[PDB]
C-alpha cells in the first residue's frame, strides 16, 4: 500500500508525456480556507506556473501529493480555480482542465491551447493609462493592443497644462496646484521610504502606461487628497542621483518594436527645488514621457512554457510577442 | 494507583459481551473543541460498537478517557445523536446507560427486540426516489420497503419524453425538451472533475433509487436545464460503457424469489459526450452498496454483515 501507479484506470488511449510534479499541495476549499496564508500563495503560484506552461506547450498533466491526504476533497478549491480560469482567455476552464484524485495523488490535466490570443499568461506585464482600472491588460485587452500597434505601422505633451510646473525653476512648500489627477497627470507622494527606492517601484508601471497612451507627466512629491506640493527632504538626495535613478529605472523597461526604429522610450526628467521659506526644504521630481512607436513593458511578461529537455522556463520579452500574435 | 477493576461497585452481573474501543474523549464541553478528524473517527468507532451490540444481545463498550483529570458524565451531543439513529424507536434512555469509573467510561447497551425491524443499522445502503429527500431510507422506511416487497411475492413501463434524447444520436447545446427534471429523470452536470470518477461516484446511489422506483433515466452532463457534456480528450466511448458496466455490476441486489438475474439497464453515449442510462424497474431490491451494519461475538470478533443475512433480519 501507499503506492499509486501513475494513471490507473480502464482508459487505454495514449497517455500524456509532458507531466509536471508540484510536490506537496493541500486541496479542498475547507482545508485551504484556514491554512497558512504564506503556504497558500506558494502552492497557488506553483500550480499556475505549471498549468500555464502546459497550455502553451501542447497539453500535459500536473501531478502532486496531498498534504491533507485522508479527506479526498475531489475539488480543486476556489483560489486555485479562479487563478487557472483567469489564465484561459475564454474562461472556459471546464473545457481545458480535468481533475482526477487517486488515493495519495491528485492530477490536474491541462489541454493544449493551440480573433483570440495565442498564448496564456499569468500577467501581460504591459499597462495602459486607463482611468477605469490600473490593472495590467488581461488576455483580451492585451491581444487587441499588440495587433493594433502592429497594423498601424504595417504638441499635446507641450500644450497640456502640466508643462508650466514641469517648467518651474522653483516651487514653494504647501502651494496648492491647479491640475488634478487626469489621464495625463499622475500624483505620487513620498513616504518614510527612501526617495530612490519609492521612485524605482513606481516608475515601471506608470511610465510604461504613459508611453502606450499619448504620453503624460509623472509628478513625485504631491499629495493626492490635499493636492499640495510637499516633495521629499533635500538632505539625503541630490539632483544627479534622482535623475540617475530614473534613467536606470527607465532603461530596464523592455520594449518590442513592430517597426524598423529601435528607439527606446524617450522622456525628460526634471528635479524642481521646493523651498520651505527661504530655505531649501527638498525636491519635487517630474517626468515627461513621450508616446511610443510600439510597446513598452513594465517588466518581462509573466508567462511560462515547459519542455522535457528545457524544463519549465520563462519567455523572453520579444518572442513572447511573436508567440502572442501573427508578426 | 491508576488501576481499575472493570465492574467496580457492589451493584453491577457483569455483562458477557465486552468490546474495547481505544482512547476516546468524552463530554460535550471537551468533544466540541477536539481535533475534527479524531472526533468523527471516535464517533464511527463508538457507533459501530453500539450497532454490533444492539444486534448481538446484551453487551458493553469500554473505553479509556483521553481527558483523564476532569470527569464529564456526558458523551456529547454528537455521540447521543448517532446512537439515537441506531435505535429505530429513538428512545436512547431505554437502551443506553453510561457509568464513569476513574479513567474508564462504560456504555451499557441493551439487547434489541408489534411490527418493527429486528436489526439496527447505521444506514441502509438502499435508496428510493423521494421528492425533496435524496437520503437513504432510514431503519423504518427500509423495513416498510422490504416488507412491501416481501409480501408482494407471496400473493410505469412507458416511453418517457426522455426516450427522444436517449435515442437522439446527435448532441447540441440548449436542446431543452418538454421533459424537465422528473421523478424518472435526474440531471447531473460534469465539472472540472474527470468523467470516469464522477460517474463511478454517482451511479450506485441513483441507479439504486431508479430501479426501486418504476425505473428512470440518468443524464450525465446536463446543468439551468442546459447540456454541457464532458470533454472529448480524456475519455473514449468504450470507456464510458465499460466504467458503467463495471460500476453497476458490483451493486448488490437481493431477490425475494427464484430470479438470479441482475438489474436490467441500457447505457448509451451520445457524441460531441453525454452519458444516458436507461434502467428498468427491478423485481425486488437493488442496493447502492452493502448495508452498513455490524454484529459481534467472541469467536467471530467485530464483523460486518453481508447483504443477504441483513435482509433476512427483516424477514419473519
Ligand atoms: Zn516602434
Ligand atoms: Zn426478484
Amino acid at each position: 500500500s501507499g503506492l499509486e501507479v501513475l494513471f490507473q484506470g480502464p482508459h487505454m488511449g495514449g497517455s500524456p508525456d509532458l507531466i509536471i510534479h508540484a510536490g506537496e499541495v493541500t486541496l479542498g476549499e475547507k482545508d485551504r480556507n484556514k491554512m497558512d496564508s504564506k503556504k497558500k500563495r506558494l502552492e497557488k503560484a506553483r500550480i499556475t506556473e505549471a498549468a500555464c506552461a502546459l497550455l502553451n506547450s501542447g497539453g500535459g498533466v500536473i501531478v502532486m501529493q496531498m498534504s491533507n491526504k485522508s479527506e479526498h476533497p475531489v475539488e480543486m478549491g476556489l483560489d486555485l480555480e479562479t487563478s487557472l480560469r483567469e489564465l484561459i482567455p475564454s474562461s472556459d476552464l471546464q473545457a481545458f482542465i480535468e481533475t482526477k484524485q487517486q488515493g495519495d495523488l491528485f492530477y490536474i490535466f491541462v489541454k493544449s491551447w493551440s480573433t483570440k490570443p495565442r498564448i496564456c499568461s499569468l500577467s501581460s506585464s504591459l499597462y495602459c493609462r486607463s482611468l477605469t482600472s490600473k490593472l495590467p491588460l488581461d488576455s483580451k485587452e492585451t491581444f487587441e493592443f499588440l495587433e493594433r500597434k502592429k497594423t498601424c505601422v504595417k504638441n499635446d505633451l507641450e500644450s497640456n497644462p502640466a508643462f508650466e510646473i514641469f517648467q518651474s525653476e522653483r516651487l514653494e512648500y504647501g502651494q496648492r496646484l491647479p491640475f488634478s489627477e487626469s489621464a495625463s497627470i499622475e500624483f505620487k507622494q513620498f513616504s518614510t521610504r527612501r526617495a530612490h527606492e519609492y521612485i524605482k517601484s513606481v516608475i515601471p508601471e506608470y511610465i510604461s502606461a504613459f508611453a502606450n497612451t499619448q504620453g503624460g507627466y509623472l509628478l513625485f512629491g504631491v499629495d493626492d487628497e490635499s493636492k499640495r506640493v510637499l516633495g521629499c527632504p533635500k538632505d539625503n538626495v541630490d539632483r544627479d542621483s534622482l535623475k540617475a535613478v530614473v534613467n536606470e529605472a527607465i532603461s530596464k523597461l523592455p520594449v518590442f518594436h513592430f517597426c524598423s526604429s529601435k528607439e527606446k522610450v524617450s522622456y525628460k526628467t526634471r528635479v524642481i527645488d521646493v523651498f520651505k521659506e527661504g530655505n531649501l526644504y527638498g525636491y519635487l521630481c517630474v517626468i515627461k514621457v513621450e508616446r511610443f512607436c510600439c510597446a513598452v513593458f513594465s517588466e518581462a511578461p509573466i508567462s511560462w512554457m515547459a519542455d522535457k529537455e528545457n524544463g519549465v522556463y520563462s519567455l523572453n520579452t520579444e518572442k513572447w510577442v511573436r508567440m502572442m500574435v501573427d508578426i
